[PDB]
């Protein structure tokens, strides 16, 4: 719509206050008009119908439980550009500063959240499972982070290529909450997760065999399930990419730590450049050692880093 930028205020899922960017005409509308070509929040109303209603407010006010999901869709949103742009320059998730559109209250006690090749889509939860998803900027920013991804690598959603194309989303999604800063951690979904359970998240990178996910080449899994388990077999990855930022010893190896910033400009590159639709465990690996070459240098610690880490998790 065409009105003024405004700026309003809200509470997110969790209840934390926050200002959101908003575009007054007669309505306040979740029209954030500082990024890119702007970035949308909509209404689906409970229903299927995408992208639904531009989400509209009387007040400029979002604290209703019923705008807390589309507070935080909105903000985090925003979040996960401010992200891309000032750390890797990427304008928006296709790099020419398309518009990020989003809808909240799809259906109805839907337990997922998704980038369906256009927009993102947020589901309220059944309220024990989960809560509404738009709540965790780890699962916001992992999503986002698949449309970069279908717009460089390509990575298939199956197999092998599809671990990594979930450890993407894992790892940005991850250093996405670290840009953020307020409750950073190495799990993903812990905010939005089981409320009534506390400690618990969907996956550890740190420590995925806490959840019964592979730490190690040797345990993947190779079953039907799950596309070939690519939420199962990330955690290979995810602990490589953790060993890589914070170090330390796995399986004997031992591995130097050089923290979360060049991670991200290692797996960055290397997902911007070297990997393919059908990337495999052993190519990531070259992808990232290579990456790792091109920024620092083929004897830098940099590159002994990627190479211990994918070593410990038994990626060659
Ligand atoms: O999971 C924890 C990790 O987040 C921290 O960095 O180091 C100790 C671990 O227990
Ligand atoms: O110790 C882990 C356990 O907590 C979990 O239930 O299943 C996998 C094991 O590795
Ligand atoms: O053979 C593998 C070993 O090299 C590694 O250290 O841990 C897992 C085993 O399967
Ligand atoms: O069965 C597949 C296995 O061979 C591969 O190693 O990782 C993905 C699985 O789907
Ligand atoms: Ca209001
Ligand atoms: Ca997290
Ligand atoms: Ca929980
Ligand atoms: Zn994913
Ligand atoms: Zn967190
Ligand atoms: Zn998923």
């Amino acid at each position: 719509i065409t009105g003024t930028s405004t700026v309003g205020v809200g509470r997110g899922v969790l209840g934390d206050q926050k200002n959101i960017n908003t575009t007054y005409s007669t309505y306040y509308y979740l029209q954030d008009n500082t990024r890119g070509n702007g970035i949308f929040t909509y209404d689906a109303k409970y229903r299927t119908t995408l992208p639904g209603s531009l989400w509209a407010d009387a007040d400029n006010q979002f604290f209703a439980s019923y705008d807390a999901p589309a507070v935080d869709a909105h903000y985090y949103a925003g979040v996960t550009y401010d992200y891309y742009k000032n750390v890797h320059n990427r304008l928006s998730y296709d790099g020419n500063n398309a518009a990020i559109r989003s809808s909240v209250h799809y259906s109805q006690g839907y337990n997922n959240a998704f980038w369906n090749g256009s927009q993102m889509v947020y589901g309220d939860g059944d309220g024990q499972t989960f809560i509404p998803l738009s709540g965790g900027i780890d699962v916001v920013a992992h999503e986002l982070t698949h449309a970069v991804t279908d717009y460089t690598a390509g990575l298939i959603y199956q197999n092998e290529s599809g671990a990594i194309n979930e450890a993407i989303s894992d790892i940005f999604g991850t250093l996405v909450e670290f840009y953020a800063n307020k409750n950073p951690d190495w799990e993903i979904g812990e905010d939005v997760y089981t409320p009534g359970i506390s400690g618990d998240s969907l996956r550890s990178m740190s420590d995925p065999a806490k959840y019964g996910d592979p730490d190690h080449y040797s345990k993947r899994y190779t079953g039907t399930q799950d596309n070939g388990g690519v939420h199962i077999n990330s955690g290979i990855i995810n602990k490589a990419a953790y060993l890589i930022s914070q170090g330390g010893t796995h399986y004997g190896v031992s591995v130097v730590g050089i923290g979360r910033d060049k991670l991200g400009k290692i797996f960055y590159r290397a997902l911007t450049q070297y990997l393919t639709p059908t990337s495999n465990f052993s190519q990531l690996r070259a992808a990232a050692v290579q990456s790792a070459t091109d920024l620092y240098g083929s004897t830098s610690q940099e590159v002994a880093s990627v190479k211990q880490a994918f070593d410990a998790v038994g990626v060659k």
